[PDB]
């Protein structure tokens, strides 16, 4: 037999070309002719179904409101995989976007709360991401973020995981902590002035990103404890889901608005 995730090929319609790469093709499209959908294609001369449909299981296992819902699949090559179309694209581009201009701190932390969300659910289902960054975090109507790419970016990576490959969810927090600078300085490269070797050399030797211009020292504290040396005394994604979600009641009920944030 086959699983429920499967459907026919005539119902699908690809209607906009969203990307191009060494990986497959990002397309918008229509399923059943009256449902907006995001599609990614894979090649049958640069990969195999089993080899890349291992990323599908892990997707098909996980189903949460802040991870990009894998609606459906086409298993026999060619292999269209199908997904909720988040409209506003990646978060990095939405923040260097026109919008990211007027975007203020209440939405920069709320989105960041929405993702602390998603990374809690992974965290409870005992998975790691390996890669977490603004360049990965999706977004849709009314700023609805989601994380994605589940199953080199050394600027977002915990030292244990750059050097040894201790990719454990206290690497994905460090990243989240780097993610946390991006929202709060609009997609401006983590670690300004600096390049992948200078990073480590310094990172280790103690150095951590100073609080951004105009950014509350509490969030810098949240940042600076996602970047603690010993992985496991970083905070959990649930602790973080909470701290961010109740931030303006419980933490900063002292902030009036500013010149960027
Ligand atoms: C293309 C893209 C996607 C998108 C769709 C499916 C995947 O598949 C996948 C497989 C395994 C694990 C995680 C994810 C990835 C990305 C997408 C969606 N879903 N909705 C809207 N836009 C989307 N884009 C890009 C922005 O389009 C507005 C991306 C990929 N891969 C991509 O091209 N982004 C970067 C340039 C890499």
């Amino acid at each position: 037999a086959k699983d429920a995730w499967e459907i026919p090929r005539e119902s699908l319609r690809l209607e906009v070309k969203l990307g191009q790469g060494c990986f497959g093709e990002c397309w918008m499209g229509t399923w059943n002719g009256t449902t907006r959908v995001a599609i990614k294609t894979l090649k049958p001369g640069t990969m195999s179904p089993e080899a890349f449909l291992q990323e599908a299981q892990v997707m098909k296992k996980l189903r949460h409101e802040k991870l990009v819902q894998l609606y459906a699949v086409v298993s026999e090559e060619p292999i269209y995989i199908v997904t909720e179309y988040m409209s506003k694209g990646s978060l990095l581009d939405f923040l260097k976007g026109e919008m990211g201009k007027y975007l203020r701190l209440p939405q920069l932390v709320d989105m960041a709360a929405q993702i602390a969300s998603g990374m809690a659910y992974v965290e409870r289902m005992n998975y790691v991401h390996r890669d977490l960054r603004a360049a990965n975090i999706l977004v849709g109507e009314n700023l609805v973020c989601k994380v994605a790419d589940f199953g080199f970016p050394i600027k977002w990576t915990a030292p244990e995981a750059a050097l040894y490959g201790r990719f454990t969810i206290k690497s994905d927090v460090w990243s989240f902590g780097i993610l946390l600078t991006e929202l709060t300085t609009k997609g401006r490269v983590p670690y300004p002035g600096m390049v992948n070797r200078e990073v480590l050399d310094q990172v280790e030797r103690g150095y951590r990103m100073p609080c951004p211009p105009e950014c509350p020292e509490s969030l810098h504290d949240l940042m600076c404890q996602c970047w603690r040396k010993d992985p496991e005394e970083r905070p959990t994604f649930e602790y973080l889901q909470a701290f961010l979600e109740d931030y303006f009641t419980s933490t900063e009920p002292q902030y009036q608005p500013g010149e960027n944030l």
